[PDB]
């Protein structure tokens, strides 16, 4: 609670390999924890991504949802602090490649950051993200979280639906363990996110708003 009254800094660094392909990407920004506001920008340190940014969004620190009061006693992210939780994900695009990460949220400093691998297999020769056919926006969703308990922490699930540029979509089925380095009863973070560009930025990148509240 008390490490997340204010703004915090955060640092993401991400680790990426998809089918053979490599990456590095590292984001700047910050977050206050008491309105549910992000705000971060993230550079691929390795030139134009294999993927479209969008694919990588989901994949980039719940602890940054806002919590109603009534509500504060069912904040997992925030009780396993300032110790780290480890984020493992399965990702399954629809008749397109997996993605499967793990990744350790913690604070180091004063900053909170969040380390990430991630490997992608199977992704179709010129499907959707290979082919970046996916649009540079993103959807509102609904996270489902529920307690774990037999390994002291929590699940979750819910399906990321990608524009595409005809005007399909691309869904996303997300899987997701998280464990700490408390539990709650079933809820769901309501996410909306913005993706930007900065036209003072060369190097490719994205720019990320995102507000989250818990029901
Ligand atoms: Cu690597």
């Amino acid at each position: 609670e008390e490490l997340f009254t204010g703004v915090v800094p955060i640092l993401i660094e991400l680790d990426g390999h998809v089918n053979g392909h490599c990456f590095f990407v590292r984001g700047e920004g910050e977050g206050d924890a008491t309105i549910g506001k992000l705000s971060l920008k993230f550079i691929a340190t390795t030139g134009k991504l294999p993927v479209p940014w969008p694919t990588l969004v989901t994949t980039l620190v719940q602890c940054f949802s806002r919590y109603p009061d009534h509500m504060k006693r069912h904040d997992f992210f925030k009780s396993a602090m300032p110790e780290g939780y480890v984020q493992e994900r399965t990702i399954y695009f629809k008749d397109d490649g997996t993605y499967k990460t793990r990744a350790e949220v913690k604070f180091e400093g004063d900053t909170l950051v969040n380390r990430i691998e991630l490997k992608g297999i199977d992704f179709k020769e010129d499907g959707n993200i290979l082919g970046h056919k996916l649009e540079y926006n993103f959807n509102s969703h609904k996270v489902y979280i529920t307690a774990d308990k037999q390994n002291n922490g929590i699940k979750a699930n819910f399906t990321i639906r990608h524009n595409v540029e005809d005007g399909s979509v691309q869904l996303a089925d997300h899987y997701q363990q998280n464990t700490p380095i408390d539990l709650p009863d079933d809820h769901y973070l309501s996410t909306q996110t913005i993706l930007s560009k900065d036209l003072n930025e060369k190097r490719d990148h994205m720019v990320l708003l995102e507000y989250v509240t818990a029901a």
